[PDB]
């Protein structure tokens, strides 16, 4: 069962090939965290983690190569709770499971020290040959506030899977606390998901999707671990996005994307603005419950003229998205290759989907991004909602932006964005932009 060689997803193959260029590099170390408003029992949480991990195949996997140099995924079960985890020199290695406990209460700046710790951890390489490609840490920030850090290698966990992990973790936690039997892990099968992709790449649908994207683009550097600047915005400042959505009839995420497009137009003055958007990569019941890495990104060609309202820009986004979602299965990476050069670049706008407050039986955890992945330019990451407040993270390529560049660009973008949301009828050229 540990001998079975599992196939990688298209997204996993991409990460593998890009990782073989810089083995020691930590460019694919990603992660998120849960801000928890109440005290949690570390011992129980450490126990719930092992149970959660054991039920999550992708978190128990290592990556190796066969006799052809081709990569494959190997399943390495974790040791039982309380076990000494004794390994034989020629036996199957256990998947280590560790929930670090870091008590930062009573310190000068708990939050800042925790952030420095997380940035330090994601700078650490995570060899694929070793099982358990994740790093966990529970911070105590005093005042009953905790912060759970989830660090991973991109190849095992995507954005969607982070949420799945969190909800499962809490589910297990509540079980052990109530003394109830732990609910059966309702996770999917990666093999079937992989087969689903293979079947697709052989279908005539793949040809039409590729044709659509190629023909749409028939007229800079390496992807690196981004420097991250986060900005917390309270509901008092984010509700306006919700009202812009209500008024324009578009989902608030479309409003943010239009905001970015308008921002790029104002700063660069380019008629045709390109902005990439992530897509789930999960098609079918099985895929949508199978924790792993199948995330994907596709470019939006947005034509923007200054003499048009913000509402019109919003429509242009929804129209372009219509054509994009109709061909979502096609890999953005494959598109960049068939076109050569630096491919289709520009900022990536990732408005993460709603995640219900993770309930630990009283205490509640809110998810916010630490690093969504490497970029050649910029990643704009949002979490939360217009009603409950937002976390705006600017993730920039360190060769393009500096920490201070990101903070400035981020600030003037949020002010500009809120300025647009306030009056969607206003012309793009007239909206106040801090320079």
């Amino acid at each position: 069962n540990s001998s079975v060689r599992h196939g990688l997803t298209s997204a996993q193959h991409e990460v593998w090939l890009a990782q073989q260029l810089d083995p020691r590099g930590a460019h694919y170390r990603t992660g998120s965290c849960l801000e928890i408003d109440g005290p949690l029992d570390h011992a129980v949480l450490s126990r719930a983690l092992r149970l959660t991990v054991a039920g999550t195949e992708t978190l128990c996997s290592r990556f190796l190569t066969d006799e052809e140099g081709r990569p494959y995924r190997a399943y390495c079960p974790p040791a039982p709770e309380g076990s000494a985890a004794v390994e034989d020199p020629d036996g199957v290695p256990y998947t280590p499971v560790l929930l670090r406990h870091i008590d930062l209460s009573g310190h000068e700046d708990p939050e800042g020290e925790a952030q420095r710790w997380m940035d330090r951890d994601r700078a650490t390489p995570l060899p694929l040959d070793r099982p358990g490609l994740s790093s966990h840490a529970l911070f105590t920030l005093g005042g009953g506030r905790h912060l759970y850090y989830l660090g991973v290698h991109h190849i095992v966990i995507d954005g969607t899977s982070m949420a799945l992990f969190y909800e499962r973790l809490a589910e297990v936690y509540r079980a052990l606390r109530d003394g109830r039997a732990v609910p059966a892990a309702a996770f999917g099968d990666t093999d079937r998901m992989v087969a689903g992709e293979e079947a697709y790449r052989a279908s005539a649908r793949y040809e039409r999707d590729r044709a659509y994207w190629t023909g749409l683009f028939t007229d800079g550097g390496r992807a690196l671990a981004p420097t991250v600047r986060s900005l917390g915005l309270p509901p008092e400042r984010t509700e306006v996005l919700g009202r812009a959505a209500e008024a324009t009839g578009a989902h608030w995420a479309r409003v943010v994307i239009a905001g970015v497009a308008a921002f790029l137009h104002r700063t660069t003055g380019a008629r045709d603005v390109v902005v990439s958007v992530p897509v789930t990569g999960r098609y079918g019941a099985n895929a949508r419950i199978t924790p792993g890495m199948v995330s994907n990104r596709l470019p939006l060609r947005l034509a923007v003229r200054p003499g048009e309202s913000f509402a019109r820009v919003v429509e242009t986004v929804s129209e372009a998205m219509s054509g994009l979602l109709a061909h979502s299965r096609f890999r953005g990476e494959d598109l960049d290759r068939e076109l050569g050069g630096a491919g289709v670049s520009g900022p990536t706008v990732n408005v993460m989907p709603y995640i219900r407050p993770v309930d630990f039986g009283g205490p509640v955890g809110l998810m916010r991004s630490i690093s969504s992945g490497p970029t050649t330019d910029l990643n704009i990451v949002l979490t939360g909602t217009p009603e409950s407040g937002l976390r705006v993270d600017f993730e920039g390529n360190p060769q393009v932006y500096g920490g201070q560049d990101l903070t400035v660009l981020q600030e003037r973008f949020v002010r500009f964005l809120a300025e647009l949301a306030a009056d969607p009828a206003a012309t793009v050229d007239e909206v106040a932009l801090l320079t």
